[PDB]
């Protein structure tokens, strides 16, 4: 390219897713540781380281595986887461590195922141380781961171790178622118891324615115088983895833594969 993836690739992517887731867881972171459941795959590784931161926171972581190786880183893413896515825114720116580218821141711121420390670680670780490888991763926001871281480480460059580193892633877213892517791729680195598935863271922112894415992717788519695818390329594419758318868822994110891423568971 686308294818697927493997197995491986898915395992590883798952691982890474784881680681892413774981882281876141716391333990681981931051714691570281592982621981846881798933850781463980890871665981093983090883851481090381962581961281966281414060411101922103971122967481992451690383580681490281070784065985594986590687290384790783992661891262986571946131924591819551828903818421952161628901817151886331872115711113852117630128870156830186690279220139133109841118991327957215926140892331860167976261890574820145841691880165460194991471880187440183890681490287360281690587450085250680180288070888290883790185891875890274984461996943979201872780992724884105993771990627850156890567890247860164690459760139640183050391070494790382592609190759190793890677991454991845897972868811894422895316871141830147294209440118940133490329630138890454370139660097290449690996890447993966892853887513788962538907996810948513891836895818843121837217696419328219521118940123884218780158890486590859892977886515797953488926778881059963598972498945894835893947678608590669890187870068972115549419294819896957873117496718558906628118538708877416847221828971896827957271886881892835299955695982758971855041928461760781």
């Amino acid at each position: 390219g686308i294818r697927a993836a493997t197995s491986q690739e898915i395992n590883e992517l798952t691982y890474y897713t784881t680681l892413s887731a774981n882281s876141y867881c716391r333990t681981v972171i931051p714691g570281a540781t592982w621981d846881c459941i798933h850781c463980d795959a890871t665981e093983d590784l090883k851481i090381i380281k962581t961281w966281s931161t414060l411101i922103y926171d971122t967481n992451a972581m690383v580681a490281r595986g070784d065985s594986e190786k590687t290384i790783y880183i992661v891262f986571r893413g946131s924591s819551s887461i828903r818421n952161w896515i628901a817151d886331l825114t872115f711113v852117p720116v630128s870156y830186p590195p690279v220139s133109g580218t841118k991327v957215h821141k926140g892331f860167l711121d976261s890574y820145g922141e841691v880165q460194n420390e991471l880187v440183a670680t890681v490287l360281d670780q690587f450085k250680q380781y180288p070888s290883y490888k790185v891875a890274v991763t984461g996943h979201s926001l872780g992724g884105a961171t993771a990627l850156l871281c890567a890247l860164d480480l690459y760139q640183r460059e050391e070494g790382l790178s592609s190759s190793n580193l890677f991454l991845y892633t897972q868811g894422q877213p895316r871141v830147g622118n294209p440118a940133f892517a490329n630138y890454v791729v370139s660097t290449g680195i690996p890447y993966r891324r892853t887513v788962n598935e538907r996810d948513i863271v891836p895818h843121l922112p837217p696419a328219a615115f521118g940123f884218l894415h780158a890486g590859s992717e892977y886515w797953i788519t488926d778881n059963s088983p598972e498945t894835v695818q893947v678608c590669t390329s890187d870068l972115e594419t549419s294819d896957c895833s873117n496718s558906i758318v628118p538708f877416t868822s847221v828971l896827d994110h957271l886881s892835y594969f299955g695982i758971n891423t855041g928461l760781c568971s």
